[PDB]
């Protein structure tokens, strides 16, 4: 007396490990290769059950304490068909999966076998994205093999971090940590530059730009975000330990002032968004902290004329960055608020 195991290949040919909403994406269809099968598409809840816990993104596969949704109890059936799924806004921050199960001669239903899972990015505004990095998707890299970052609250420099919008691997050394956050009873990741920088070149600051950043709930200091407008003119945001924010303009051919009435509470996460565009030969800059617009000033380009057509965006400091996006648009108020709401609720279960 013995038992045979029979095989199924369950895939999404050409499918990716993540997609954005708001971009007109429809996934490729699923495929099952084999007595009978039942297949379909499933979408996770926003609370992973036993007070459910919030799901967090990955493009890797299960050292790590991250909790991932379990099939089938943490999922709802989206389709009984195999054809591809049109991504909708309601799917953001959830896992989408194609799965199939075998049924035997006696009607007995096996366990679901999944294709590679799809994380639907939380980012609610995709128009004009130039760079997008979610620290939760960073992986550990040893040689050419990647794996999940261990939940040890240590800065690892053997990492792989991308601009996920264009699917480009960053070459800079980017330390990342993974830790269990008690406020959410779930892990998350933070880019921890520790004084290093991430330097992005060829940015035309005459045109509309928005840089949106979510920083973590730890004390931080240093030059979180700097715009190197040209070879001699620089504008930057500097964090202090007390939570005050210093804005500095340096013209090596400026000034320094604190944002008025602003004290970041590092007990919480905080979002900082900067929108800018040139007008009348000066660069106008507006800063939103947690969705409120605290600072709205202009930087003179003539006081000798500064050509800001090929500047740099530089992240730095002793900071903890959970997510950032750079847009080649000065986003309107509605979109600034959509981003602020997303950043506030990224780790809220529901
Ligand atoms: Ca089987
Ligand atoms: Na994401
Ligand atoms: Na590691
Ligand atoms: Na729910």
């Amino acid at each position: 007396d013995h038992h045979h195991h029979h095989h199924m290949k369950v895939t999404i040919p050409s499918g990716k490990r993540y997609y954005y909403a708001g971009m007109g994406i429809t996934t490729p269809g699923g495929k099952v290769d084999i007595i009978y099968t039942e297949s379909g598409w499933f979408l996770s809840d926003r609370a992973i059950g036993q007070s459910g816990i919030v799901p967090v993104g990955t493009i890797g596969q299960k050292i790590s304490q991250t909790l991932f949704p379990e099939m089938p109890t943490d999922f709802k059936q989206l389709s009984k068909l195999e054809t591809g799924i049109h991504i909708t806004d309601d799917m953001r921050g959830k896992y989408l999966t194609f799965a199939a199960r075998a049924i035997n001669s006696y009607g007995r239903v096996g366990n679901y076998q999944e294709a590679d899972r799809i994380w639907i990015m939380g980012l609610p505004v995709t128009q004009n994205v130039r760079l997008h990095t979610d620290a939760d998707l960073a992986l550990l890299k040893n040689g050419n093999t990647t794996s999940l970052i261990p939940t040890d609250n240590q800065l690892h420099t053997n990492t792989e971090v991308r601009d996920y919008f264009n699917d480009v691997v960053y070459g800079a050394t980017i330390p990342v940590l993974n830790y269990k956050e008690p406020a959410i009873n779930q892990t998350r990741q933070l880019i921890a530059l520790d004084g290093r920088t991430m330097q992005f070149s060829n940015h035309n600051f005459n045109n509309g730009y928005t840089t949106s950043v979510l920083i973590g709930n730890r004390q931080q200091t240093g030059p979180l975000l700097t715009y190197k407008l040209d070879d001699t003119l620089t504008w930057g945001i500097n964090l202090e330990n007390d939570g005050r924010i210093a804005i500095k303009t340096v013209d090596t051919t400026g000034g320094q002032e604190y944002i008025q009435n602003v004290k970041l509470d590092y007990s919480n996460d905080n979002s900082i968004q900067v929108r800018s565009a040139a007008k009348n030969g000066s660069l106008g800059i507006e800063i939103f902290i947690n969705g409120q617009s605290v600072y709205n000033k202009t930087v003179s380009l003539t006081r000798t004329t500064h050509n800001i057509s090929s500047g740099q965006i530089i992240f730095g400091g002793n900071t903890y960055i959970n997510e950032f996006a750079v847009y080649t648009e000065s986003l309107n108020n509605s979109n600034i608020q959509k981003l602020a709401e997303y950043f506030r609720d990224k780790y809220k279960a529901s």
